[PDB]
């Protein structure tokens, strides 16, 4: 999809806690493709990260009512890229 829009989605909302495909509040739940495949309900694959950005997990908000149905997915398949070709510069 748009990887253009997932980057400015995931660079004004969600680097505020995963700077660099990394995880501020819980260290181990990082972005990467290991940790995806260990933590993330579902596993990877763009479908569950979409699911975790609009109901939200414990201490990560819900996205929902922030952003629109075409961000969620943007944002989605720019961090499943990222972790696909291990892209994380933190
Ligand atoms: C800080 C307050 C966060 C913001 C802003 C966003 N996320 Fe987050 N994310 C955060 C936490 C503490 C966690 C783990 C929560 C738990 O209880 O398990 C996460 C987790 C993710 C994951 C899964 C990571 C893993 O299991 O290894 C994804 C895929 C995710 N977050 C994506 C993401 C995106 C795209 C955001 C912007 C829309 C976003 N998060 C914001 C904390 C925070």
């Amino acid at each position: 999809a748009d990887l253009a829009l997932g980057a400015q989605v995931f660079n004004g909302n969600c680097a505020a806690c995963h700077m660099g495909g990394r995880n501020s509040v819980m260290p181990e739940k990082t972005l990467d493709k290991a940790a995806l495949e260990q933590y993330l309900d579902g596993g990877f694959k763009v479908e569950s990260i979409i699911y975790q950005v609009e109901n939200g997990k414990g201490a990560m908000p819900a996205w929902a009512d922030r952003l629109s149905e075409e961000e969620i997915q943007a944002v989605a398949e720019y961090v499943f890229k990222q972790a696909t070709d291990a892209a994380w510069k933190y």
